[PDB]
Parts: structure tokens; sequence; C-alpha cells
């Protein structure tokens, strides 16, 4: 698809059998998706913001679907206000910024 | 153009006569500088994102130049660790996100 920006770019995602919305974001170099319960072990991470940083559970080889496409890759969960898909999975579907 | 996501997709802009790298930003309502001097009259706003809210100065009726493109918009001023262009201007120089 095409998405204009004249409003926020959220998506359908699915992640754990479930579907959430979340934003696409090409600031972001990382995905970050609020409190869920995801398979595996997982290692720290300290990621930064507009408003500092916060720490977050990273998932490796997480199976992701973004607005129908598949995606297996990173996974940051913890404190965000917005479940965010980051360029390492904005890459993967192929997405890309045009003007 | 047609910029690809597989590293932070920076560009140079043009803002009150100085140039300045900024990050072109889907996830971002708004645009956010770092701090500098604007004309005109300026208001103070709270925006929020991930480690919490910042802050600002925000300047309506702004001119930037983004990759040579013109636009005018409000713009945001203060302690972001990154300038970033956000939707308010990515709209005004026909930037969409496409896959
Ligand atoms: C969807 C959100 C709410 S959460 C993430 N987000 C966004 O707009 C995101 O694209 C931000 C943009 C940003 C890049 C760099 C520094 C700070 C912020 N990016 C992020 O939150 C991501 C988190 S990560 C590492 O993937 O897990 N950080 C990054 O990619 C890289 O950050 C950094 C890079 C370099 C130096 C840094 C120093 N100190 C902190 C962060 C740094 C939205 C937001 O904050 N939006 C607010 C915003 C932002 C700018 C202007 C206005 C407003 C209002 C809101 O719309």
């Amino acid at each position: 698809p095409q998405i204009t920006l004249w409003k926020r770019p959220l998506v359908t995602i699915k992640i754990g059998g479930q579907l959430k919305e979340a934003l696409l974001d090409t600031g972001a170099d990382d995905t970050v998706i609020e409190e869920m319960s995801l398979p595996g072990r997982w290692k720290p991470k300290m990621i930064g913001g507009i408003g500092g940083f916060i720490k977050v559970r990273q998932y490796d080889q997480i199976i992701i679907e973004i607005c129908g496409h598949k995606a297996i890759g990173t996974v940051l969960v913890g404190p965000t206000p917005v479940n965010i898909i980051g360029r390492n999975l904005l890459t993967q579907i192929g997405c890309t910024l045009n003007f």
C-alpha cells in the first residue's frame, strides 16, 4: 500500500496470535510493543526516546505479521506509550519513504 | 527520492537560515528541533513519547526547506536528542510510506 501521513500511520499487527494496533515509525531503530507474553529467553536493552530512556526486554526471532506482511525479528517489550514498528522490521516488509 | 530504511532517514534541512541534519519521523505528530532562535511569538507545550515528556516552545507559521522542498508549519524547539521532522511537515512535502 501507499500510506499518507495526514493521520498517524497505524496498522494492524499480529503477534502471539493476537491483533494489536501499531504505528509505522521511521524514527525508531527498533520495534517496541506494550507488555505482553512472548516465548523464549530475553536480554536487557535500554532504549532512548523523546522523554529519556526506558528498560525493555529484548526477544529475538519473533514472528510478527504487519499489515499482512510476515516478518521475523527482534521485538522489544516494555513501557512504551504506543506499539511501534521500527526500522528493523520496516526493512523486512520492504517499506520505504518516498516524495 | 525513494529513501530506504537500512539506516536512519537523515536529511539536510534549512531552518531560521541555518542548515541542520534531521530525521524523517513518521511516528512523530509534530516537528521538534534542538535549541535555536526562531522569530515571532511562542507558547509552551509538553510533548511525549518513549521515556516520557519534555517541555518545548511552539512557534507557528515557520518556513523550512527539506530536501529542496519548501514547507510552512508549526515547529517546536527544546531539548530533543535528535532534530525530528514530523508528520505536520512530512505531509507538505508529499512524503508517503510505501510497501
Ligand atoms: C510513537 C511515539 C509516541 S513513541 C516513539 N516516537 C517517535 O517519534 C520515535 O520515532 C522516536 C523518535 C526519536 C528519535 C531519536 C531520539 C528521540 C526520539 N524514536 C524512538 O523512540 C526510538 C526508540 S528505539 C531505540 O527504537 O527503541 N529511538 C531511536 O530510534 C534512537 O534514539 C536516539 C538516537 C540517538 C541519540 C539519542 C539520545 N537520546 C535518546 C534517544 C536517542 C513517537 C513520539 O515520541 N512522538 C512524539 C513526538 C516526537 C517528536 C515531536 C513531537 C512529538 C509528539 C509525539 O508524537
